[PDB]
């Protein structure tokens, strides 16, 4: 759009280009994502525009600001609050040491606070990943496009045809559940967590089924047991092998003893145990916990 000095592109971003900008009225630097043809084109369904405009309000300090919604031309262009670095970056560059506990633990106390905030307004992400978890120079850390991450509907191929990333989602939704609730972004949660102490990714699909089957490996297959319901999940195959369960201190060493109660929490089979992001704050893992300010440079 044309009050917008664009800056730079700063990444191909699911649904569409963002790019850093300026704006010449009020002098801000900010991202300008746009929204990839249909939806963008004809024009925005009327719903597309008014679940986006309900975003606008839903502001927290963890959250990254939807700063304006131009609805122009039959284009969409969205203009969020810029931030220097996403957290997938950062953990890249701090391959070789680790991020220190401490880092890890803020930055876990963080996200757990907006999504409680947007989980409460009943708004899900959906599509949780490290390079969607945005850093600033302050010792802070945010969710970016949150809500989208619906309002449109995610791309398969992503973008242009390099696949999404199955790596953190929550098996109800690989396994053909359709009335999916917030335990999901809890799911994602826990998966960047293990990530973030391992230096690993927990669960690296590479398709649907090798998703699933990577989780029943290191989780157990679920039972009726452990969760009722399972069989009749949509895309549930009694012919599914059956793996045992095997134990967290092996999976994400050297996490201690509160912090493999929280992540399992966090894992558990059945959506309605998981733990939630308010309870999930209040665990003895967060006793301990400051506010360090990170490594960057520039
Ligand atoms: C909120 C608007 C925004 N969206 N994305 C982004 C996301 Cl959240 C997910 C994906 Cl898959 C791709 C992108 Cl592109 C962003 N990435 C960065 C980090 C960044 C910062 C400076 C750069 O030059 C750069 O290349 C990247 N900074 C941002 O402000 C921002």
């Amino acid at each position: 759009m044309e009050n917008f000095q664009k800056v730079e592109k700063i990444g191909e971003g699911t649904y569409g280009v963002v790019y850093k900008a300026r704006n010449k009225l009020t002098g801000e630097v900010v991202a300008l994502k746009k929204i990839r043809l249909d939806t963008e084109t004809e024009g925005v369904p009327s719903t597309a525009i008014r679940e986006i405009s309900l975003l606008k309000e839903l502001n927290h300090p963890n959250i990254v600001k939807l700063l304006d919604v131009i609805h122009t031309e039959n284009k969409l262009y969205l203009v969020f609050e810029f931030l220097h670095q996403d957290l997938k970056k950062f953990m890249d560059a701090s391959a070789l040491t680790g991020i220190p506990l401490p880092l890890i633990k803020s930055y876990l106390f963080q996200l757990l606070q907006g999504l409680a905030f947007c989980h409460s307004h009943r708004v899900l992400h959906r599509d949780l990943k490290p390079q969607n978890l945005l850093i600033n120079t302050e010792g802070a850390i945010k969710l970016a496009d949150f809500g989208l991450a619906r309002a449109f509907g995610v791309p398969v191929r992503t973008y242009t045809h390099e696949v999404v990333t199955l790596w953190y989602r929550a098996p109800e939704i690989l396994l053909g559940c359709k009335y999916y609730s917030t335990a999901v972004d809890i799911w994602s949660l826990g998966c960047i967590f293990a990530e973030m102490v391992t230096r690993r990714a927990l669960f690296p699909g590479d398709s649907e089924i090798d998703q699933l089957f990577r989780i029943f490996r290191t989780l157990g297959t679920p039972d009726e047991v452990v969760w009722p319901g399972v069989t009749s999940m949509p895309d549930y195959k009694p012919s599914f092998p059956k793996w045992a369960r095997q134990d967290f201190s092996k999976v994400v060493p050297p996490l201690d003893e509160d912090g493999r109660s929280l992540l399992s929490q966090m894992l558990h089979y059945d959506p309605n145990k998981r733990i939630s992001a308010k309870a999930a704050l209040a665990h003895p893992f967060f006793q301990d916990v400051t506010k360090p300010v990170p490594h960057l440079r520039l």
